[PDB]
């Protein structure tokens, strides 16, 4: 069975709380529950962690070594700032896909910079929660080739 | 009225599957497009396609989409880094689009980080190979099916 | 021998008057051009026109102007930011030109501040809408009428 | 009747004095007299001020508030340097057109920078004194729509 | 009754411990205690947290949602580095004022960059502890309108 | 030479316009009202306060020069000149009277060019974005520092 | 099997010999090409040529060279500074090339220092006028004659 | 307060992974082995050595704060934090304990972003690219300087 | 008889008033008076203006047209900021030498930028008051050829 | 008879010594001997100097004044660093062609910068030793026009 | 028997001559002599050259080809400027360690740039003369494996 | 050790060419003529003057080193080396002899790369664009400063 770790970075716990009539009502719990149902349908063992702590995400990545086939990560703000997270992913050598709900290129210029996009298998941005669904499909498709 | 989606492919994508296939892969552009057509039929969506090495042909296609096209899926290839004219065609016609790249364009030269399209796209998918077209189509139909 | 002026319009300008007219305005490119033709006739000047989304077509037009054209009026649209080839066509044929933009291109994205044409133009008019073409034509004829 | 203020910035009083056989014989007084005749023909009330003093231009702009429909300004060197002039124009909220006699993009790279061009209705450069004539036509055309 | 949250970032626990004959004797606990007294006089409930941990500041901000009217924050070094902190503040939509004890424009050029100043109501720097007093007054003045 | 502190308030270009631009959406408070309020506050603190607003860079420089030997602290809202005037910076450095820089609006929430300043690095401190209250706080800060 | 070399000339090079010949020189593009053809015949090499102002035409020519062309000689003119699509055509077909400029493009505007081709070229010759084409051809044939 | 020097060794994020990534091509030496070797060296020099490795920026900052009044020198391999942590820089500046910065690999032979550091300019010195031996040399350097 | 105009920019009126035991006692009036005497010995008529106002310097330059052979200018802070001053000098086409008392390359990096140095005949910096003496000699030497 | 000076800069004496099975076996002595034979065939008087010393190259250039018609120079690393060499060439006003064996644009970004390319008649890079042959042909062709 | 070449760049001959009560008394000859003794204890033959001439350093490197196992170099100012020195080292393919006595990141920003650090085995800075001792130990440790 | 001042004049690369390039349009004055004139001026001021011109960076560095303990001031026209030689900067800093930088031409009126210098920030002052007279003035400046 394939084992996939879903990581959500800082502030994603707030999803669906800020002016939802403007920004959307979907919550992180709903996205995760949706992806668990999908993974179960594909015979994937999915694990999840959301954290506002950089160290907790790094620890999860370290703990994945030897037992996890792929990482799906929405790094949120840490994609722009965390060399430590980059080095955690590089150190464990588990492939990953980077996911952003919104289009991060349509915002401040500082959000164009990433310490993860260049080492990711790929990146999905701007497609909302569907991005997680697609990333999971892509991971399973890849793992199924070899 | 079923949705109509226009798939645009930019320069050099006609070469897919021809450079060192045992190394880079065998999938051709015609295979990708024909698969996407059958996926679209399954979603009860009409799909038109154009691949061109000519910036003007892509621009003309975008202009011609006015009033008959609900969404654009575009793999702009090298034109994403260079074509303000394509950006302005897309803005001019006001049809939403998703930008697709087969490879991870952030893992190559620094100049490929710059785009005249990524900021005005609904979203972007890179590095997932041909599947990125399937996901972009699903994304488009999901978005259209809400509104 | 009356003066002959070539009016060139670049990419996407064929869309004028079609995007949200109550917001952006109703004037079309054909209306602007037909008005400029009648203005030119009044000044006893011959006026030729080409609009194209193809860089090569604009370049070919500039080449073809050699020996028959006294001045060029060009709204290069997005190509002003990207086309060194157009710059080099203009320098190659040595026909003076004025650069025209309908909108104030300094009030939009920072990338639109860069031009490969503005430094070699006689002058530049931006932000005055269609009137900018009328003023550019008057400017050209005034300059030709001195020399 | 429409009321239009023409402002000329520093050094424009020297027009027609420097190597005129090379640079031109037209003087500022001639341009202004030409524009006054034109404005009178259009039924526009035209006022003028040329100054080498930034504060005098700002004061003129402040004094225009409530009585002036449009500003035509050749800011000369101040277009590259004066945030105060920008803020005067923004503060009084009178639309303006920026005029330069010469093509300022054909000179030093520092002359490409402007604190006015982005907030102007439009800009005319490189057409010599005719630029003022066209700017006045444009202003009247605009004012005549609404 | 207004509720205001005072957040202090990394290293501010060291205030008054480094060469005080040179840098001053005022400690963080003194500043906070003095501010609490000022708040009581203004009918404001003042909560406080100092932390060297980015996540603890983010968590405090999240926990302020629905019960806090204004945030006063001295982000210290995180103002230059934390997009996550910026996004916490944007996400909860509680207005805030940024406070620095020293003039952070008089130091290294890297200190000129901030991920918070552009989204703050305002910024006060270089005025020492009084900056907190002024920020608190500003906050109450704004909430009272 | 008295024992009473004397503070000079300087206001730069365009600040005379305060309260005239879209009053309903920006406020009706005028510069005259801000200064008169600050004069009352200063009286209450038993401190002398002088004021000058000018659109002329040289007038502000001359005021700074004329403050030598009679002014304990300068409060300055330089407005647009903070981004452009090396001459004002050098006037303040030349006179060695401490100052606080004040902006009504948050200048970091505007164009990127407004992030640059020739004064903020040599000021005792900076207050921005707090409206007229920033003048009140800067005066309190000045008096508090002088009273040490 | 003799070697086959494709000579590509980019935009505005059709104007060679026409701008102020007493100042800039009289040699035309057709003269250069016809001389290079006779040089190629002497080296027992087949030489094909295309000059175009259209980026797409150059790209199509490069694509069409696959499987029949041993080396490409290209004077890209202004496209060297702007065309990522041409870079990607060359990389896509994996035919080695030499970049040729008639004039010293480092002695003009700073923007002409940037190239999307010079880093992937076997080499570059600039500033030697028409002779640069002769040298590039000799270089190509020498390289092919070793391997 | 003793006469014996006390040195604090700090190891930043991901250094716990040492010896786990492609061992045949990168080596089998673990962080535990490096620290135990350094403890033996320190014993031999009659110096006390404390160690902490953490993936948490705050844990390293807290360790630095807790070193006040008991630590003569800090040896730090900050790993990725050297490029990003102004907070660590300010912890070290706040405590005023001298330190040496250590990197196992040559960080200048990697991505250009790794050339930037918030620590290298305030360190006594920097050692990079010499593998585990860099820790040995940094400890020798520290003791040599303290012994002056 | 050559006529030379000496222009002094903003804040130079303060020369000799700030910590003179440290920065020196030489005042602007002393420098100008000494230079006047030197000029008299060289058969030069020397005119002078110091101003904190950009427009006053520009006006002086304009007024020099047709009656002034050379300009010696210590532009002070305006060298870094005034395109208008550059254009006044270009417009009147009177050659000039730029003088700074201190070494303006030994200070903030912003002081390295100038709108005048590239169009000056030459520049003298860091030599104190002597720089004016040398500039005057240079000017006369050039006019005498 | 035309007189041409060939200058080779630092490290070019190592040619053919570093991993020749990978980088090539051609030595500097062979290139120079090849060019001497070529020059003799063209009736050109060729002089050569290779040096690792910037001053020696500058001195050679100074000594060429009045007796040398053209300079062929492979400046090696000095093209990126030596303003003095640029000023030597400018000072003596002898035209030159710049030659690099390898394609210097395919290496580190710092190698794109040159203090010589902009004042050279032309530049040849990436064609190996043939580059010297072509440069000599170009020089003779030029000299033969006038 | 390993052979190691120690190269010292420009101005290092001045070590110990400028304000020694402030900057220290250790001279280059003392450092080299001490290192020679250390080398003898490690069965290493140590050769040395200090030069203010770029070409002399380049020549020494070229002459090391085939007889030298490792290079220890304190390039001084040339680390920031000499592409030629970089290419000499690359050309001869002898591994090297870069040594600086002072912390060159604590000085002007221009000193952060190097044409050697990225191709060195490693770099040691700011540790004074000990840096040479450590570099020598590192070199021997690496050659002994 | 005498009471007479000793000044060292250094001329950098290519300055030996003075007077040879297009004489009719650039002038016929040679370096030899400039130096001989400066020697006469120095004699007149009762000051000793030594001179060296070299195209070799190391020769200039060695001259600077050899000036230690015998030279009161250095006058240097570094020519192209001002833009490139950190080594010369460090020689001058190492010897702590004050210097003035001299350029015959206005180097700010040329290519932008000539605006950068490794010497101008550590020089007492700089004179450019005044031709040979710049050497005369720099010598006067040096003697005037030493005479204080």
């Amino acid at each position: 069975k394939f084992h996939i770790l879903l990581l959500n970075g800082p502030n994603l716990n707030l999803l669906g709380t800020r002016e939802p009539e403007k920004y959307g009502y979907t919550t992180l719990a709903e996205i995760v529950s949706q992806l668990e149902i999908q993974a179960q349908g594909m015979d994937v063992a999915l694990s999840h962690l959301q954290s506002n702590a950089e160290h907790a995400l790094i620890d999860s990545i370290h703990q994945a070594r030897g037992n996890t086939d792929f990482i799906l990560i929405n790094p949120a703000a840490f994609t722009h700032t965390s060399v430590a997270l980059r080095d955690a992913l590089l150190g464990v050598q588990i492939p990953f896909i980077e996911i952003h709900l919104s289009n991060v290129h349509a915002r401040e210029p500082f959000r164009h910079h990433s310490y993860l996009s260049d080492i990711a298998v790929g990146v999905i941005c701007g497609l909302g929660a569907d991005g997680y669904n697609f990333a999971l499909q892509a991971a399973v498709n890849r793992l199924s080739k070899s």
